[PDB]
DNA sequence: AGAGGCCGAGGCGGCCTCGGCCTC
DNA sequence: AGAGGCCGAGGCGGCCTCGGCCTC
C-alpha cells in the first residue's frame, strides 16, 4: 500500500506536520472502495463546494473543497474512523488548480464529481 | 449470552445511571478471553485477588482492586482487548457470596491468584 | 507578596493545572490599584453576570461569574496583560457560594460590587 | 530622534506594506543599547559582518546576516531588549553605500567584527 | 522596491468525554 | 443501591500572528 499521494502530486500538497493552520482544499488517498463511501460521507459531513474521485495507480483520490475552514488532522480523524483496516492518506492541498488539474489529466481520471464538467 | 448467568444477578450491581466506583468486578466472556483477560486486568488493575471460573461453557472473572473504579471504565478496557469476542462485564455488590457461588457448582475454579 | 490565595479561601478554588475545562466562576488576587482597574476591565470584557471586589489583607481580591464559560488560563492571559510589575494570582472559583460568602465575612470584606446586596 | 540621519534615508529601504526578507539592516538607538544590541544581534542573527558608528551623540549598527529576514523580525528582536529607550530599526537597500557613509563623518567607526 | 499572496510553526481558548470524587 | 452533580486530565478542532517563502 501507498505511503504517500503520488510523487507527481506531492508538489501540489501540504506537507505540514507541526501547524495548526486550517484550510479549505483536501485530498484523501485511498481504495476504490473506501473513496466511493467517503465520496458521499465527505460532501455530507463537510458541505463540500465540490468533491471528485478520480483513479490514481488502481486506488483512488478524493479532491475536494470546503465552504468553512478545517485542520487536515480534523479531515484525518474523520476519514481514519471510516477506514478502520484499509490505507488513507489524507493531506491538505496548497496548489489547489493545479493538484485538481492534474488529477483530471492521465495517469489520472475522474470517475466522479459534484458538478457537472468540473471547475476551471 | 447477553447477561450473567441468572442465578449470579442479585450479587451484582444493576446499575445503569450511577457515577459510582467500586472495587469488586466480575467479566463473562468466552475462554480464550479470560484466559487472557486474568492476566491482563491483574496487572492493569494490581489486583489483591483474581479467580477465573467455569460457567456453561464459558469463564468468569472474578476481581479485587486495591483502588475503586467504574464499571464502564473495566468495561472499557476490557472490551478494547476483546474487539470480536462476547463480554459482559459487571460491578458486585456481593462480593464473599459471588465467588462463593462461583466456587460451587454449577460453577468451578479454573485458577485464583491466592491458593 | 502573597504567592497564592489566603488558605481558609484555598479549599472553594479549583487548583487545576493540567485541565482544558471551562468555567464560569473566577477570583484573582492582586494589588489594591490592579483591582481597582480590572474591576471595571473585567466587568466590561466578559460582560460579567456579577463581580465584587474585597480587601484581603492589605491586598484585594475580585470575584466574578461570567455569562459564558472560558479557561482560567484565558482569564489569567487578560489579567496579567494589565498587571505587569504588580503580583496577579487567577483561579477558577468550584465552590461559589463558599467563596463569595467567605469573601463577605472577616477578615475580608466588601469594597464594592456590581449588584445592590450582592448574592444570596 | 524619530528617524535615521536625513542623509542616510536613501541608503534604506522604505517599504511599510511589503512582507520582503533582506539581509542587511541598520539599528538606530542609544549608545548603551547599541553596545548591548551589537554583541545580541551578533550572536542571534549569526551575522557575518556587524560594525558600531557614531551618528549625532547616538550610534548606528550596521549588519549583514547569513540568511534573510523582515525588517519586522529584527525590529521585534531589538525593541524587547529595549522596552525603555529609543529604537528604530530599518533595512538597507544600499549596502556597500551605507557602511562606507557610516565610515566619513559626521560617522565615526566605533568597532566591526572584521578589522 | 514595495505591495502583497502564501504557508508552516505554533500560541490561544473554546468544546467535549473519561474516570474518578462526592452526596442524596 | 442507584441516580446523578462535580471536576481534573487531557483529546479535539477552530481562531490567530510571526516570520519566512514567493511573484507582480
Amino acid at each position: 500500500d501507498p505511503k504517500d499521494f503520488p510523487s507527481e502530486l506531492l508538489s501540489f500538497l501540504s506537507h505540514a506536520v507541526f501547524s495548526n493552520r486550517t484550510l479549505a482544499c483536501f485530498a484523501i488517498y485511498t481504495t476504490k472502495e473506501k473513496a466511493a463511501l467517503l465520496y458521499k460521507k465527505i460532501m455530507e459531513k463537510y458541505s463540500v463546494t465540490f468533491i471528485s474521485r478520480h483513479n490514481s495507480y488502481n486506488h483512488n483520490i478524493l479532491f475536494f473543497l470546503t465552504p468553512h475552514r478545517h485542520r487536515v488532522s480534523a479531515i484525518n480523524n474523520y476519514a481514519q474512523k471510516l477506514c478502520t483496516f484499509s490505507f488513507l492518506i489524507c493531506k491538505g492541498v496548497n496548489k489547489e488548480y493545479l493538484m485538481y488539474s492534474a488529477l483530471t489529466r492521465d495517469p489520472f481520471s475522474v470517475i466522479e464529481e459534484s458538478l457537472p464538467g468540473g471547475l476551471k
